[PDB]
């Protein structure tokens, strides 16, 4: 059949007949007014039923001979005489009017329906999600009328109560009682919002107009609101979602749908409200009015097990307002107050006239729902009861029925409501008990509802005690809530490749994920030789510092609401955000060159840029503080993060706002110096202190308090407890800016001899000046192999693969492997001693020292740039060398579309050579460069250089390169001009933060040199080698620095959110919104007050006369 | 002039992407030495014997879906941008400090009334 | 996927017929350069049979594209795809070279030196100029790059506008 509705579901038609009552309406012929108007017992009459096998019964006179036995008559029983079939009506309303062609689901099913399958119909069949209420609205069954105002916050609250707990709505559908109210309701107040409530309305199908044009399989139905005067049936109402039409077999009477709805509320209440929970999702019924089957109805919810609250509204109708009334004369459980029959009597004799007996009879069945007074709300409108009946709504669940704090905070926990349990769990004078708060912690976490975090560490959870190892191993493997498929992949790649079926995740795994995100030396605690000695054993499980491991949690599952708030928990702020851009950005790295789902990496990114931009705010926050307290801030061992340093994480995330924040370059100008102080001093001096050693002693220092938030080397430091003489000789030579300009003069020095080298002739063998360029470029070389071992990672192929990363240690390699290609060519010949260059292997060797020169000018570049104005220009010309890159290919195409002609129409007879190569372009190239070569247009001029090339079509020449020139110039190069002037300042403004960013790796380079340069560095080495087989910088803190630079952290963590509220709180955009919100609530209390005074003048006239 | 005829010109280029790249589909796979074998082969397939996106019926019904509710999206949006901006909020609190204000003189006008009541009931 | 489907589904793709398309077109160039840049006997050389052959069957291609256009009525397709500049080129250039090569072809060749025959010249001289319209050609190819596209693309806006200052 392909629709389960088709196989399991069945409809109901009377198959039997039952005639009507016994009157024939007038009109003499008996036998023929039988046939025509005689109604079925059932509710349709003889010609609706159709009935094939009573169809050859309807022409004899009908089914069942005459008079028939009156106890036969009324033997029609539903289970006798009703026959069953696959279904003919479910399908879709599609609400024809209105407004957006409000669309919802249908079905014609038979009340022999058992409880289950109905959900299974909403569950899996019409593919609904388990909602987390159910609000089963009775009421008034005749339509009925609201005060705007009563109207409107019903409409209110039964929105807000029901969109953020994802409820249902059981209404009767039809458009006559409450689910008229209830349905305007949706209206008013935007229903769909972006978050549609699924309002179901059950309603029997022999009471609705139009069955027909709701017949057919999956079909839209072209259903309207056409309330014709001359129609006895109530219409579908238009804002509900979902309708379940029992198919009692008869048509006309209403009755066959409380049991399925009330089956259906048991049905519900029967499902796990959440699979970390174990409640029922909880049911409530509300109340807009009443006649004797709704207080009725009232009594039985009462009585139930488990027992369904109630919540009548005052202010309503019949019953509500009675039910308020009833109530409100009430005492502790069950009673009327010693004179109150006679009155209330009277108020149900008139709010509901039956009369004396009935009365008394449901005025006993009151007494009997006002004994169980406490599970009963009677919210009522006119001032101020139970806040709001959201509140009201939610809270009622929360009364009476038995159910402790744990249950009460658990079941406001799934809804996600804090103002709930703020406000009514954590009540003043609560039983609290000792695993409860933990457990709901547990939930909280593992379901990311941080809101109830925050509130359980507010009243009173240490997550010292609750972070057991069990736990946050459970923490990791967890399916009940947003879940991270990029960390089970992360897993399986530190694996080797293999992942167990069942595989519950440990700690040491999530470990070796760390390690391979953070990169390099990083260590996490959880590979560690005391926690995995701990770890197979399992007080000594609980994690000094929890809350550094709940943040690699909340970031390894890509949960940030989570991590931005057990970031601002704790301690180490600018660290865990450094940390965190890490692992994000690691992922988001992973997770791109990964292909293994959809992307998800412009999400991580983000997610790391927002906690690199927090770092940067932090450390604006700190620097504004106290400057050297900040730039201490930048170099302390951490102890918690792999004995690793602020700087060394954000280095290590390519986070150039921080490296290129003035509080670094502020440091990294002090490592600089080293002990000089450059202040008082000058780079006449430090560059004359190099030539004339004795010098050194006549030129300022920095004393051991000025070097306190500077980084220092084992003997640096040493040697500032002790000024000394020969301590101002190691102060110096040892200093990065001594290192460097040591190195310039040896360079420059160095380039003035190989220019003199490459100017000059070379004979046999080389000159002094010759051997001296050799030896530094050795010894330079010796240098370079030294830093690419001792660089900074283990890896042997990171170390190499780093330093292949720079521009001017790849150019190094190829001008040093070059330098001996002419060294050996040139020293290795056969000179001839008649000439030289009849040697063509002492030729190649000469050009290519003539070649190389090349590199080791532009390798200046690299020590111009320690400027703060050169930098930046010089880290410009690659960024726009890069961007010129297709004005060029453009200007590349003109070039040869023109030179290929010019070449071609003034030179036809030549054989193929690679002289045509050139000459197409080469003078169209020279042309971009003001060479007009004048003489050698139109070479059939008198004034030409090449008369002999005159000769057929040479005369096109300067036509095309009149064209060829305004192209270039006109064109090309000002659409070049154009181009940088409208790119420089966006690239002077990145160029000046790269510079700033490189700046780092250039000074923290300087504390690894060695004091000597590349000539006279092979001694540096022969020490180095010579105590290396015989046998970086730290901020050395003291234990009262470390005091009092952690109590530093933590303040300025407390001005910065401070801060941000009271910028905030202080713009005008806030002040606008909560002045509006007030002009809101006053305008209201104006009217309200407004309307009091109307009731003071009456009083005025009551006292008058 | 550079960066506006830039932006004109992305937008201009964007545009004619749309043709180039369509212009492909149509185009055979041999090229233009070779294509004479690709014209061969389809005027030998003309004489013997564009692109669209199919849908099957339940993904036509879960594209609807999604147009409407992103026209719901759209209209929410945008009310709820100009029902929060600050000239939205001044006005409205403009034309209630209009109400109000004359609600208190009324009202203000009352407690002169109340007055009256008091030294009528005292005497 | 099945192996005689991955060789469909590769040379099908746009992304395919392009590159096989400029790897044709870079060695057409590469020849229909060598062809103007070398001397030019009485019959073309392999070089130059190879050039025609292009020019021919990439035309029959663009009058394959007229018909095929979209729209049934013809003057449409005719006034749609001369509403473009690169067939508007290729109308020129492909029109301009069988002109170069009915008089290169068609000449009463001279045996004592080329050149003496004024009807060779115009026909090589077509070519040295037809293959001008086949490098600006190579801006087609490209804009296809995100980058290079739209500077393609303003030198057209901006030779407009400058129009006025360099009639000054
Ligand atoms: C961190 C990474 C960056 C640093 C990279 C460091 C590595 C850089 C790598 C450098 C090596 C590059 C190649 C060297 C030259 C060999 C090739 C050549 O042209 O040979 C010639 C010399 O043949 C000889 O026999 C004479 C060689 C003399 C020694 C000079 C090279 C050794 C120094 C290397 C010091 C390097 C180590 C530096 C310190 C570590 C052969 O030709 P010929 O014999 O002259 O003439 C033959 C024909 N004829 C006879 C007819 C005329
Ligand atoms: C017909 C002639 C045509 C061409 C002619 C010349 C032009 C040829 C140009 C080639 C450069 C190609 C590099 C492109 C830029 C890439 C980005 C970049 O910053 O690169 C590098 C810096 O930039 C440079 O290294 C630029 C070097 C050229 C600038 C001019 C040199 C002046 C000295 C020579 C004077 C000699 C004069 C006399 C000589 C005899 C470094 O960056 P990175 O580490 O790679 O990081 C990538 C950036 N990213 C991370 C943001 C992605
Ligand atoms: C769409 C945009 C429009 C563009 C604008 C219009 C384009 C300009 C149009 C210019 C008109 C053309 C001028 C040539 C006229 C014929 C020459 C001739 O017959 O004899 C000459 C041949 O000389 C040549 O054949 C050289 C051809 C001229 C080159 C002009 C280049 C453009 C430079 C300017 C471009 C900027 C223009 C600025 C505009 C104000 C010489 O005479 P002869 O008797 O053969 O020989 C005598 C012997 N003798 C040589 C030994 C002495
Ligand atoms: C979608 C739209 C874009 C595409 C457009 C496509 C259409 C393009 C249109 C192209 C046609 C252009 C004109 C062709 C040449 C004729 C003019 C000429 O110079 O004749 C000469 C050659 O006269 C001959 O008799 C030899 C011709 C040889 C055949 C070459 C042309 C035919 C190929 C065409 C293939 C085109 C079709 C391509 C596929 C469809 C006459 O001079 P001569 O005899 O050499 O010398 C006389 C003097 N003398 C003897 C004293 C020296
Ligand atoms: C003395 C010399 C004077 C002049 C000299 C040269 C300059 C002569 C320039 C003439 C161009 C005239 C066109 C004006 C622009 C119109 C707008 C436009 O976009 O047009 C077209 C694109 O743009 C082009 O086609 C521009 C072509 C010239 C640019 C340079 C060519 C470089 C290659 C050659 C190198 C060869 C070098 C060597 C050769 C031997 C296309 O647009 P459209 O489809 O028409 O739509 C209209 C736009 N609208 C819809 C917005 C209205
Ligand atoms: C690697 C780094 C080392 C450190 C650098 C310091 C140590 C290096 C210092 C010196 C080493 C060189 C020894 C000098 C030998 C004297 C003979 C001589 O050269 O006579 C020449 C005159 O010219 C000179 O005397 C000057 C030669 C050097 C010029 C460059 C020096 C500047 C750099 C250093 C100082 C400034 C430092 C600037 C920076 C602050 C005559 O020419 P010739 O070639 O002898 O004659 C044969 C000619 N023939 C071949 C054509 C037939
Ligand atoms: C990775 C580095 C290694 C590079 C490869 C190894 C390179 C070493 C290669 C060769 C070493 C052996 C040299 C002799 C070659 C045989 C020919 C011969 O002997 O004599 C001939 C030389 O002919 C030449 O071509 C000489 C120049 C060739 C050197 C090319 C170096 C470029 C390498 C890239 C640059 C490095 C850049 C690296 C940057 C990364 C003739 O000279 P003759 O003997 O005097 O006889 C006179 C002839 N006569 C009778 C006609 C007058
Ligand atoms: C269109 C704009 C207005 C112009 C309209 C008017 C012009 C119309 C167009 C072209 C005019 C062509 C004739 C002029 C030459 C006469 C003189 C002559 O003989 O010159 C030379 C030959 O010249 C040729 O043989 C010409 C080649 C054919 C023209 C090719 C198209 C060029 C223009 C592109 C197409 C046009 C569209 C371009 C769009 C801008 C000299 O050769 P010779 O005689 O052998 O000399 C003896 C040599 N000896 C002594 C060394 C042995
Ligand atoms: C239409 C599209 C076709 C598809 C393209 C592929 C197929 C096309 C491939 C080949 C077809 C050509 C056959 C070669 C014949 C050999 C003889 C020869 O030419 O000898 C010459 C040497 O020069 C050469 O051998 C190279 C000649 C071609 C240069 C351009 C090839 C690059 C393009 C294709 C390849 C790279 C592709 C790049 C893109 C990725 C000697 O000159 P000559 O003229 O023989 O001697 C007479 C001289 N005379 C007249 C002055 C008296
Ligand atoms: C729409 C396309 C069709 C174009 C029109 C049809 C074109 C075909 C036209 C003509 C075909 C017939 C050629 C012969 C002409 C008569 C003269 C003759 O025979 O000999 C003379 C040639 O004199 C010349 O002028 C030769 C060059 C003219 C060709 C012009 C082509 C430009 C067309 C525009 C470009 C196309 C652009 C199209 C882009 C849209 C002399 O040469 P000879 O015979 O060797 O005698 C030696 C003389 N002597 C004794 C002095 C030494
Ligand atoms: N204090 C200080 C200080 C001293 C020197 C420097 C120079 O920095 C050198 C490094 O600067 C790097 N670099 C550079 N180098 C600039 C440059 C290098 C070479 C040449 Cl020929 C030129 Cl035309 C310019 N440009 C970069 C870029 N656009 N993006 C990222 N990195 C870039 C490059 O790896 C190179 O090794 C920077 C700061
Ligand atoms: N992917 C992709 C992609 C590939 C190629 C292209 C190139 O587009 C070609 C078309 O671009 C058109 N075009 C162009 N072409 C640019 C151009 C054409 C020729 C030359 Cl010589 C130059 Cl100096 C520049 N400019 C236009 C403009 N200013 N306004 C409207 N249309 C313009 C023109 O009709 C031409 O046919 C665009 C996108
Ligand atoms: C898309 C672009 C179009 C333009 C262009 O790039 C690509 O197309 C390329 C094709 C090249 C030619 C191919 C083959 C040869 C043969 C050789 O024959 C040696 C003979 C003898 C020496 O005497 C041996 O001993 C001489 C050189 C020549 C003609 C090339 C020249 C450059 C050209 C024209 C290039 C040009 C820049």
């Amino acid at each position: 059949q392909k629709s389960w509705i088709e196989s399991t579901l069945t409809k109901r038609e009377c198959v039997y007949i039952i005639p009507s009552s016994k009157d024939p309406h007038r009109c003499l012929p008996g036998c023929q007014i039988c046939q025509q108007l005689v109604r079925c017992f059932c509710g349709r009459l003889v010609k609706q039923h159709a009935c094939f096998t009573a169809s050859l019964a309807m022409k004899y006179s009908d089914v069942k001979l005459g008079e028939h036995f009156n106890q036969a008559i009324e033997e029609w029983s539903v289970e006798k005489h009703t026959e069953q079939s696959p279904t003919d009506a479910y399908g879709v309303i599609n609400f024809q009017g209105g407004s957006h062609s409000y669309r919802a689901k249908y079905v014609r099913l038979s009340y022999d329906t058992k409880p289950e399958i109905i959900l299974q119909l909403l569950l899996k069949e019409w593919q609904m999600e388990l909602p987390k209420l159910v609000i089963s609205v009775h009421g008034g069954m005749q339509k009925f009328e609201l005060h705007p105002r009563i109207k409107q916050l019903l409409g209110k609250g039964l929105i807000k109560a029901a969109v953020t707990t994802g409820a249902w709505i059981l209404t009767g559908g039809v458009n006559t009682g409450v689910a008229k109210h209830v349905g305007d309701a949706l209206k008013e107040h935007a229903s769909r919002s972006s978050r549609k409530i699924c309002t179901i309305g059950i309603a029997p199908w022999g009471v609705i107009e139009n069955r027909n044009d709701l017949v057919g399989r999956d079909v839209v139905a072209p259903y309207q609101t056409l309330l014709n005067p001359l129609s006895k049936l109530n219409v579908l109402n238009n804002l509900h979602s979902h309708f379940i039409l029992v198919d009692d077999g008869t048509v006309g009477k209403y009755g066959a749908e409380v049991r399925l709805r009330r089956e259906l509320e048991k049905t519900i209440n029967q499902q796990r409200i959440h699979a970390r929970i174990g409640q029922g999702v909880p049911v409530v019924a509300l109340i807009f009015e009443g006649g004797p089957n709704v207080i009725l109805t009232v009594l039985e919810y009462l009585q139930e097990s488990p027992p369904v609250p109630v919540v009548v509204c005052e202010g309503t109708g019949r019953a509500a307002d009675l039910l308020a009334y009833i109530h409100k004369q009430t005492e502790e459980g069950g009673n009327l107050p010693d004179a109150a029959e006679p009155d209330i009597i009277s108020t149900i004799k008139k709010t509901f006239n039956f009369g004396q007996s009935e009365a008394v009879h449901l005025f006993q069945t009151m007494m009997e729902c006002m004994k169980k007074k406490e599970l009963i709300t009677v919210f009522h409108i006119g001032s101020e009861d139970h806040q709001d009946i959201d509140v009201a709504i939610l809270t009622a669940l929360l009364k009476g029925t038995n159910a402790s704090a744990f249950d009460q905070l658990i079941l406001t926990l799934a809804w996600d409501r804090v103002d709930i349990a703020k406000n009514h769990v954590f009540v003043y004078g609560q039983q609290w008990l000792v695993g409860s708060l933990e457990q709901a912690m547990l939930d909280a976490l593992v379901m990311d509802r941080v809101s109830f975090v925050k509130l359980l560490i507010e009243n009173g959870v240490s997550m010292h005690k609750f972070l057991t190892i069990p736990r946050l191993e459970e923490l990791y493997n967890t399916k009940q809530g947003p879940t991270n498929p990029m960390l089970f992949h992360l897993i399986r790649d530190v694996k080797q490749g293999n992942l167990p079926p069942g595989y519950k995740i440990t700690l040491i795994d999530i470990g070796l994920v760390i390690e391979y995100l953070m990169g390099g030396t990083y260590r996490c605690t959880y590979t560690r030789k005391r926690f995995r000695l701990i770890y197979n054993s399992l007080e000594t499980k609980r994690f000094p510092y929890p809350l550094n491991e709940l943040l690699i949690w909340a970031c390894l599952m890509k949960r940030q609401v989570m991590a931005r708030f057990l970031w601002q928990h704790g301690e180490e702020s600018m660290a865990k955000a450094l940390v965190a851009c890490k692992i994000y950005r690691s992922m988001a790295y992973e997770a791109k060159q990964s292909d293994l789902v959809d992307d998800t990496s412009e999400e991580l990114k983000q997610y790391s840029n927002d906690f690199g931009q927090l770092a940067v705010e932090l450390l604006e926050q700190s620097f504004r503080q106290d400057e050297t307290m900040a730039m201490k801030l930048l170099t302390y061992e951490l102890k918690n993060w792999s004995n690793s340093t602020c700087l060394k994480l954000a280095v290590s995330s390519r986070l150039r706002p921080f490296v290129a924040h003035t509080c670094t370059q502020m440091l990294l100008s002090d490592m600089w110096m080293g002990r000089l102080n450059m202040r008082k001093n000058s780079w006449y001096k430090v560059i004359l202190s190099i030539l004339v050693p004795p010098a050194i002693l006549m030129l300022e220092y920095k004393t051991k308090a000025e070097m306190s938030h500077i980084p220092q080397s084992q003997d640096a430091h040493q040697m500032t407890m002790e000024l000394p003489i020969t301590r101002k000789f190691y102060a110096f030579y040892h200093a990065p800016i001594v290192k460097f300009w040591f190195n310039t003069l040896a360079y420059l020095g160095f380039l003035m001899l190989y220019t003199f080298v490459v100017l000059v002739k070379m004979e046999q063998l080389p000159s002094v000046q010759e051997w001296i360029v050799i030896a530094y470029i050795f010894t330079y070389a010796i240098e370079k192999v030294r830093e690419v071992f001792m660089s900074e990672a283990g890896k042997i192929s990171q170390k190499i693969k780093v330093w292949f990363s720079d521009y001017f240690n790849v150019s190094d390699t190829i001008a040093i492997i070059s330098f001996f290609v002419g060294f050996g060519l040139r020293f290795g010949a056969k000179w001839n001693y008649i000439n030289a260059y009849d040697n063509h292997v002492f030729v190649a060797g000469r050009l290519i020292y003539c070649l190389n020169i090349i590199f080791w000018y532009v390798r200046l570049l690299d020590f111009l740039a320690v400027n703060q104005q050169a930098g930046p220009y010089v880290m410009m010309i690659g960024k726009m060398v890069a961007n010129m890159f297709y004005i060029v290919v453009i200007m590349a195409l003109v070039l040869l579309s023109f030179g290929v002609p010019r070449k071609a129409i003034l030179y036809p007879h030549e054989e193929p050579s690679w002289s045509l190569a050139k000459d197409i372009v080469f003078h169209p190239y020279w042309m971009i460069f003001g060479e007009v070569y004048a003489y050698e247009i139109d070479v059939c001029a008198n004034d030409s250089t090449l008369p002999t090339i005159c000769g057929p079509g040479t005369w096109l020449t300067p036509f095309l390169q009149a064209v060829y020139l305004f192209v270039q110039y006109i064109i090309m190069v000002n659409l070049l001009i154009a181009f940088f002037n409208n790119v420089y300042l966006q690239v002077k403004a990145i160029s000046n933060i790269v510079w700033k960013y490189q700046r780092y790796h250039f000074i923290m380079a300087y504390h690894e040199k060695p004091v000597l340069p590349p000539p006279l560095i092979i001694l540096s080495h022969i020490v180095s080698l010579f105590c290396c087989v015989c046998k970086g910088p730290k901020l050395f803190l003291t234990e009262e620095d470390q005091k009092k630079l952690h109590d530093f952290e933590e303040q300025c963590v407390e001005m910065y959110f401070d801060e941000k509220d009271d910028k905030f709180n202080s713009g005008s955009e806030e002040r606008i919104r909560v002045t509006f919100e007030r002009v809101e609530q006053m305008s209201i209390q104006i009217k309200e007050v407004g309307d009091r005074v109307n009731y003071i003048k009456r009083s005025l006239q009551s006292l008058d006369s």
